């Protein structure tokens, strides 16, 4: 193709993976807030930190949509689902992740096709970091699933903590 | 009712928290423009308010959360794309004075709902809205009266926002 | 006998210990690869951390097998068997351990009667190391028989680093 | 479809790692005689390239864990003992070329699969192959061209690998 | 092809590239004396940190040439322009950037045809590095297209210094 | 072309289908043993009573391949995968029954092309119920990989009868 | 032997077994076509009926083969002879039913060396049925040799049903 059709279609994935990583930014914040809610801190914490990577992520692909010269999107992908119990949170989530992977992996091919070196190492690395929080939400999963109460009475009362506050403007 | 009074504060706070949602999101695509057009101190502090934003959203989620609400995902209303820079500060001061008079009127339901905790969150917020809409009304007024001159000055700054945010990899 | 037959049958008893330890190498990593999979990290971290004191013993065993003028074997003794599940894991290993203590005192036994103290000296101290692993495997697979999933839901999570990346080349 | 593709990629997986399991034993061996020479740098380098082999053993076995997997615990092809200085040299740059070689196809099959994870695995290991490799073919290149001033620099070097690795007891 | 041929057509993609390097190095640091002469101090400091880039990138395709059994270029592809006023510099460096990072994802693609991962890898990386000198060429060409003098103004009398005076023999 | 032309071109594409069927046979029949020695009862049976399903095509397909004068075929095409894994299984049978429809939709238009109406019927009602196992297989699939355990422990241990011994001689 | 060689050397005589039964069932079903088409359905249902009976044999010899770990054939043994007229089809399964009895009596006695009793009484049990086989096909065959078409008028037009349609999925 040319250099035009090469970045539109390029700035396609890019878009659709950027919604992607809206959806996760609010469901996994949505879900931080449940875990935050029921007092077990650690399983909070670590949530909000893998939602302060999509956050980066959809922060990486939308310099990368201005860098060739497209909009980046504003709207996520699918519905957020609320309302999960424990189990549940972390059986989606790697599901998520899972789905995640395959999309980017496709999406790495088109850069390849397109001939758009710099956009597939980006995915690449970002595939990298969604199979860490593929792992983190199978291995809870498991536990929740494996060992019951004895497991979370041991996140029970956990600090919740995250770091020092946010840089911000105020 | 107890039930009542809760539940009126919880859609003030979400319909509080889905503006949030939409300052964040019009905020960061701003700040992608002005990065961009690579001038790096308007970029970085649109950036750096977004982040205070985020801040008021999650606020607003965990006290839903302490009323046993559930905090909305959804934003308000529709973001504006490809806005000029005289646009950008013209529309977020109006953004910001708009939000102001709504959370003075939620938090108004707060203390007629007697619900002290929520007013003050509110109250501390709005200070934060009225820093932000001073910061705006400041560029555009430098960008009305000075031009190409401040934006000379703004060209090729550092865009750096600090040290990367905590993540979990 | 002689001094090269003296050699020759104390190499012959080295070299059944060294590919002792090279067997035992392999299976405490096999179980090491699937403890990590399960996200025991306390647990996986000790494995490895033995299967590490093998590979000091089969490399000891290895130095002797030179100094007397020998070959050091490359081959492991017996097979290695995988897909374990953890109360499997402890009490085979509690058994090999027991094993390795019984043959290497035996081995001990053929140093001293071909007049070999260096030799003698070197199983002495392994054998006081393989003691110390067979304790402790026989210690985790009392728990893991007595507690059950209440003792194992606290390994849960728990980190599985061994320490500073291992000094390579690269 | 996705469960055939991992399936491939567990097989070209536990061949590297076959692979690795042989390596591991190979350069230990010869690390073995060249100590007992007491030609103390090259037995250090020896074993700390044995060590990475090691490392590498144990990445193809957490990513094919990763994959559903059993990681094999066979090494691939018979170890060479005896070998004089020369021919450890060629024969390990012989090796390693090989190795290269394999690992390119290796990739080649997990790009094909579309597993980027396992495919940034291999293109981080032949790196170090390369590495391995550069050393290798000038250690054989100094044996052979520089006759005996060059082993007697190394005749009686230190050939310690650092503090004794963490171990359980 | 058989292992010879394979070499040979990734040591010509290399030459190549290296020879495009050997221009970049000499136009670059051409426009750095005159933008030096002009006394647009932080202008020329950047124009001679990227013309260092790229004399890194010259000597990284050495390496890899000489590994691959070859031999290193000493021509530099295409002419050097000289006189360039402020515009046609950044406008030029823009253009030319554009076509390094086009070619080097045509020469990457023989590597991987030729089986050659590791100069892939060489090529992947120096690309997202020719993307940095594109960004800064843009945005360069951007300011002084939309401010001219004014922006220039700014830059006037500014240090010029790259740091502490480049390691060397004597 | 001629009678005899029609009734070979005929033949042909019915043999080719014939072959595919005594195929499937085999491999659904190996998986069926598969899962039997599993104990997942119901996906078992269901397996097997597929495999009779393709034994009736193969059945039907000799008997109009007769009705033209030809000889049916005993070869299948292509070979039989033993060792599968359940993912597996259900992942190669979906993508094997929708590679027949495709195929007998080609087989059908010859029917058509040489004015065989009775083939070509023959043709269409197998290629109905080729889709309800193709819906069949892509559904257990699905709960496969959507449930995973969860859906093998329901299956784990169920009935794997497929009703009254089948009618034979003795 | 050791127990995994008993099991490997009854596993091989088994899977010798069930080449066979396949190659039978395939024989049978295509002498069945030819019965059928000729329109004598006594005979044509018989031979199915038998070949329903091979099945079933080669279905237990797959049982038990997974039974003792092992992998059951795909491939039949021998060479299917299609085309074949009525005088030779009887005389061609009864020769084939005989070769097969005297053959599973010498498996018979290697599971019986391998100390295989439930495998001894399986071959046991499906030798009786064999004989059974070779009766009919004894008789059928004495039948067309010595009364000829006299016999066969009586098989003219008969019905072919072997019961109802079998069992299957759709
Ligand atoms: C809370 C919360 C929300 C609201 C979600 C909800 O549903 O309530 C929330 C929402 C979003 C959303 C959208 C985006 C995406 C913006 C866009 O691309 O349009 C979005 C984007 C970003 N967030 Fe975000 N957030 N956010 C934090 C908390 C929240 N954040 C905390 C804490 C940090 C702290 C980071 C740090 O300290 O390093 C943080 C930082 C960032 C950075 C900065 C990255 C960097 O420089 O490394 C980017 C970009
Ligand atoms: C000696 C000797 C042998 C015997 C081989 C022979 O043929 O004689 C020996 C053999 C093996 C074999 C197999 C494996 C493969 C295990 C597997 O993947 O199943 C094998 C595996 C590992 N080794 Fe190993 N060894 N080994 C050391 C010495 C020896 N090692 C020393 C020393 C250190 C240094 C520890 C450190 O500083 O990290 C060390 C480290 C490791 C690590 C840890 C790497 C890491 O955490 O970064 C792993 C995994
Ligand atoms: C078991 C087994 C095998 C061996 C496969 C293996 O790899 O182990 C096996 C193999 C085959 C093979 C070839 C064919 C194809 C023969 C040909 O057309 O040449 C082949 C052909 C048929 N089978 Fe078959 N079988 N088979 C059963 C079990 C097995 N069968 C059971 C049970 C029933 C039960 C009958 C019922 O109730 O419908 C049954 C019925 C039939 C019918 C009868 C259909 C009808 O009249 O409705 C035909 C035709
Ligand atoms: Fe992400
Ligand atoms: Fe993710
Ligand atoms: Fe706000
Ligand atoms: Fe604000
Ligand atoms: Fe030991
Ligand atoms: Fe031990
Ligand atoms: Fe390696
Ligand atoms: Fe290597
Ligand atoms: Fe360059
Ligand atoms: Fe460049
Ligand atoms: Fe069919
Ligand atoms: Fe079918
Ligand atoms: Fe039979
Ligand atoms: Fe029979």
């Amino acid at each position: 193709g040319n250099r035009e059709d090469r970045k539109a279609k390029v700035i396609e994935v890019l878009n659709k993976a950027r919604a992607m990583e809206l959806h996760a930014i609010h469901q996994y914040m949505n879900q931080h807030y449940s875990l935050d809610d029921m007092d077990y801190g650690e399983l909070a914490a670590n949530m909000k930190l893998i939602a302060i990577d999509e956050m980066r992520h959809a922060e990486n692909f939308a310099e990368r949509i201005k860098e060739l010269g497209g909009e980046p999107t504003t709207q996520k992908e699918g519905k957020v689902v609320t309302g999960q119990a424990v189990p549940v949170i972390y059986e989606s989530d790697a599901d998520q992740e899972d789905a995640t992977i395959e999309a980017y992996s496709q999406f790495l091919k088109v850069c390849k096709e397109q001939g758009d070196i710099v956009t597939a190492r980006l995915f690449e690395r970002i595939i990298e970091e969604e199979q860490a929080h593929l792992t983190y939400y199978e291995n809870i999963g498991s536990h929740i699933k494996n060992l019951g109460d004895t497991y979370l009475a041991k996140i029970a009362g956990t600090p919740s903590s995250t770091g020092t506050a946010s840089k911000g403007f105020v």
